[PDB]
């Protein structure tokens, strides 16, 4: 994936929801900074929901992957929103800006 397709990807999708970086404000998704090598049921003082934290898994873009095109599939009760990314391609940008953005 892309790092700068996948940052602008990022700030083209989801920006006013989530950070993934260090600062980032708590607001409706939680900010993503140390997604990669870290379980759902795991967030730093904001309030979950009982779907991800039953999930159990980790993040690394295997899941990921499936979450972002199927949010109603992995889970149907989350908030469910648009059908997914635009394909794979651009969904692959957006983990190669994640797995540094997230990590720094
Ligand atoms: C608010 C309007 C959101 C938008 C837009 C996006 N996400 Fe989100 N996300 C949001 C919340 C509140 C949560 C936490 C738990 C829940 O069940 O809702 C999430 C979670 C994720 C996750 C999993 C992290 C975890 O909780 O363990 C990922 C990997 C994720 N979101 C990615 C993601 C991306 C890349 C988005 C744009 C394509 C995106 N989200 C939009 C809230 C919101």
């Amino acid at each position: 994936g892309d790092v700068e397709k996948g940052k602008k990807i990022f700030v083209q999708k989801c920006a006013q929801c989530h950070t993934v970086e260090k600062g980032g404000k708590h607001k409706t998704g939680p900010n993503l900074h140390g997604l990669f090598g870290r379980k759902t049921g795991q967030a730093p003082g904001f309030t979950y929901t009982d779907a991800n934290k039953n999930k159990g898994i980790t993040w690394k873009e295997e899941t990921l992957m499936e979450y972002l095109e199927n949010p109603k599939k992995y889970i149907p009760g989350t908030k469910m929103i648009f059908a997914g990314i635009k394909k794979k391609t651009e969904r692959e940008d957006l983990i190669a800006y994640l797995k540094k953005a997230t990590n720094e």
